[PDB]
């Protein structure tokens, strides 16, 4: 069978994704290499009207004083079902086509602007350090991350606070703050889990980055810590269960990922070369059947056509 | 390895004499048979405050004119998330543990109050017709329908409407009002998903009948697949757009599989007790993955029931 | 047009305390629920004479070695054409009347004592299963199977084996010899013909899973289509000749429409009544072409038992 | 839609219906026309040892004297199931691919070596006229008649009795006359039908051929004048329930076929011509989907590959 590499840019905005990923685009040729672009055209008009104008006066309000914390979490909950409706439709119909992990040309690769977990996790996330969004509803969403399918590779960006802010203006910095730390947090997260760790073993030493480098991280700096609210506690000090599982989840879905960091803190053609080698070391998957290919490019030009604007 | 059993009551609320859960621990007295109730403590206080009041007042004052139809929405989509929440972790937990299937008794028999496309579908495809929902928001919970599992047999029921609201009017849940539209709704859903089920085991492909909605198995129009041809999911030229394209194949593979067993309500508790148990006999059950399978099924319902239900 | 709703009761014979034609006695007594019973008298006088105990005593010889495998075979399909001949002549001339499916009570509820699958398929399956037929024959039979049309309900047996081997020795049949060999071969037969559907509602598809004979829905190893994996029915490179593939495609077609219902007999003859009756809930109903279907149903009905039954 | 033409060449053996036939063929081109020929093959090893041998000894056993009555009804009607096998299950296949009728070129003419009803009617009535094959046996077959398919065009052949019996001499003639007798009542019960004839308002007539021409014709020269037998009738002369409604299938499945009568008492040629001219004025119908005339192909090609010799 023919093999395919399936490769997620996600992480912060405004660190040099987009055009990081078009440059590796260019480089290979017209089949070799689809791109499942931004679905602005989903958020702007085809799930509802500029869903993300929406979810920015929302916090503003919120901010502002205009309306309280419930009103903006019922807003920012919504808003997030339509944000990752793309992404989950697409996983859900490329599903089928993904096959046992091969080994680090494929036939067709595929890179997406953003993976699930982006909009089940990593931005409801965020909205919860900003206050917009329960813990409750964080969890909601992260019981719902579909099952990592094998050949899960993940690229995140790493940039300089300053040069990450000079860059991204042209201004929410609590945003970019709360989105940076998710993201770190993400990393730590997969190592922890990839170095055995068990966060119900280490549920305790919470009180008070590298995603497949280094030592085992303290679950103090995980996605755990985010998750020890009074809202999601009982009476005596601990986790209810239906959040304990949601945590259980978490730890299921990130677990089998392969996730590499990317330093965007160079020119547009150094983030490439950097990309394209880490491409190199990535977990390839074999397809379910022989037309699998066909139809996997087809469905990630018409995802192109009707959603990448 | 052993074998499991399970059973997922669901349907439109509001049909047995006794409720879901009550039938439930009436059932769940013999040691091969536990069960996972309710979800009640995560809808009125663990995941937010009183969910089900929230909902039945926020479709009152859309009927009133109060607020409008994108308010409604906004509430009921992130209300849904909420109500959801405990079905769809259930499912994560349990579904490593579920192996393949075994053949046409079982060493434990799982019964759950509710299956995960009630708040992922069936509810919010209701509210669609109350005009408190999007059609896309629809999509988007279809879209997150976890795979069906081998051996996933679900109970709906049958019982005539005036005997529903009769039975509805006596047991009015904290916060419910007794609306006879949304009944009407939620009935219609049900009576859709079935036909649905068959449509699909027998043949039925959406993309080759749909041009039918416009001008042996069910007719597409009396199958889910009607509901979104709403103009909201249409292009200009009336075609539906691929990504909800994509949520309608979703949702053809997630039901396709299910076994539906239908479960009539009109008689007694106890009636409807035997019922259920003589219906097991044409469920499907599945082998469990590891020899500790049986037990961490025991312990999560036991737990679940514990905490969640009351 | 008013609506009809066909319930075809079937299964390995000797399951329930009372006959099916002694329990569709019991439920033809409403007006709106006629039976069409077993056609007994045709089977021991009018096609022929004691048919059933021919059987039978034939397949004792076979076992006993008196007769050859190939003389056993002849009388074994000969007496199978004169079994079925009522259920298909019953088919036939209620077909014409039979018009689309309707949804998810009927004017008139027609009760049968089997359906014509068991005098073409089930029956010699099994018997090719006791060496008494020979696999040609049987998907000879499969050949002639009736369309499935709109609304086959099909009630098969739940029973354990013990309780059926005792509920059978106490109605032994004239000329009926008491044979655990067939009650197996019988029983396993309808197991796969419940898995069979099932397959095939599921996205079955034999061609495609053939290669698994030799080397989420059931495996094709627990459905009819492992029975024709007969080396008589293979050519000399093992690949099943095309005449017989066809005849397979045949048998998919046929069950894959079908609907079937799980009727758990461990209980007692009022029970099985009543759970017939719950039954009728998720079963599906059609439409009749004219207006005077109704009464020509009831008298083919009518007529039928007169003259059949007893 | 595309148009397919079905054609069924029938009638008593020897007459010249293979040649006939084959002659046909010859003269389109390789892919208008397919022939789905005698399974001869099926008869003789696929579904049975010498089938057609084991029907021929049997008869001479029961005539000898062998055997009784009984024993060679159940060889004949075993060996019958044998024998239609092949037709059966070809129009089971082909049936959800014909739509409906159209007007009496097609894209697809299919010649058939006889149809269904030989071997579910024909035979077995004229087996019941030899004597080894009961009349309940026969109206059991007629049951399980296939429903009959729109376009259903069925070709009869007529040759003098010396002329037939001179040419089959390279010798069973009760058996020869059994059955030209059951085709010339087979072409009498079309058109009875078709004039409106009620078998059951003119029952009573019974007591002591052109398929398409002439007037109607009285129920005492058709078909069902077989079935007033002893053992089909009641103690109070009148037939049984079961039996009336056979012969309402057979009403019903003959009733919309379309016979022609074929003279062959001319030069191979000449019947060829003959036939040629036939087909012009027969039903056509369309198929239910583009694919269905290569599909027809296909099963056709491959019938007469595995089966015709
Ligand atoms: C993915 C995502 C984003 C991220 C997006 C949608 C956003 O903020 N603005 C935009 O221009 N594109 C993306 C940034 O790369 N934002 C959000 O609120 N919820 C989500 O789920
Ligand atoms: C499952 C479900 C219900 C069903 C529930 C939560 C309902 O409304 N009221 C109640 O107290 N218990 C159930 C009735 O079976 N309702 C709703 O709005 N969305 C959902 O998703
Ligand atoms: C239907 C059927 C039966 C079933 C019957 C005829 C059986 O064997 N004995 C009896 O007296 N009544 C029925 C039992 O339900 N048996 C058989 O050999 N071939 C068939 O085709
Ligand atoms: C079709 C048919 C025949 C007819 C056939 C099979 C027969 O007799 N001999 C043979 O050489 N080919 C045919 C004659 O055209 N004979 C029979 O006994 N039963 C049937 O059903």
């Amino acid at each position: 069978m023919p093999t395919l590499l399936r490769v997620y840019i996600d992480g912060p905005h405004g660190m040099g994704k987009t055009t990081t990923t078009q440059l590796l685009v260019a480089l290979g040729s017209r089949d070799d290499i689809v791109y499942v672009p931004e679905p602005m055209t989903y958020w702007r008009v085809l799930g509802a009207s500029e869903t993300i104008a929406n979810i920015y006066t929302t916090q503003h309000r919120l901010d502002q004083g205009e309306i309280s914390a419930g009103d903006a979490a019922v807003v920012m909950t919504s808003a997030q079902i339509t944000m990752g409706m793309p992404y989950a439709v697409t996983d859900a119909v490329l599903a089928p086509h993904i096959g046992g992990e091969a080994g680090s040309p494929p036939a067709l690769t595929l890179i997406f602007d953003r993976h699930p977990i982006a909009a089940l996790l990593c931005y409801p996330a965020a909205r919860y350090l900003m206050g917009s969004m329960t813990p409750q509803a964080v969890l909601a969403f992260v019981a719902l991350i579909p099952p990592t399918l094998p050949g899960t590779n993940i690229v995140l960006g790493a940039l300089p606070e300053d040069r990450h802010i000079d860059r991204l203006a042209k201004l929410d910095l609590a945003m970019l703050a709360a989105i940076r730390r998710v993201y770190g947090l993400l990393a730590n997260t997969v190592r922890y889990l990839q170095c055995g760790g068990s966060w119900r073993e280490d549920w305790g030493q919470l009180s008070g980055p590298q995603s497949n480098a280094g030592p085992r991280p303290h679950i103090g700096d995980t996605l755990f810590t985010l998750f020890r609210a009074p809202e999601l506690l009982a009476p005596n000090g601990d986790l209810y269960n239906v959040f304990a599982w949601a945590l259980d989840v978490l730890a299921k879905r990130l677990r089998s990922m392969h996730v590499f960091i990317l330093d965007y803190d160079q020119s547009p053609a150094g983030c490439r070369d950097a990309l394209l080698q880490l491409t190199s070391g990535m977990v390839q998957t074999h397809v379910t059947t022989p037309g699998s290919i066909p139809t996997i490019c087809d469905l990630a030009r018409t995802f192109a056509r009707e959603m990448g604007e």
